[PDB]
């Protein structure tokens, strides 16, 4: 929606997901956001699309 204007979508390539709290893995569709975190999109996306902001950061994608 709003969130693939200001995101990354893409297929991963060790990191964690602080969400899940599980490793980022190969082929893992993740999500980085304007500040550069990384997330899961799964774990982030439906909250991301509510409030507008970075979980780790705070700061807002748009
Ligand atoms: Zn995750
Ligand atoms: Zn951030």
């Amino acid at each position: 929606n709003t969130i693939e204007r200001f995101t990354f979508p893409h297929k991963y390539k060790d990191e964690k997901c602080t969400i899940c709290l599980s490793m980022l893995e190969d082929g893992e569709d993740v999500r980085r956001l304007p500040c550069m975190h990384l997330f899961h999109q799964l774990c982030v996306d439906q909250w991301l699309a509510m409030s507008k902001k970075c979980p780790i950061c705070r700061v807002d994608i748009e």
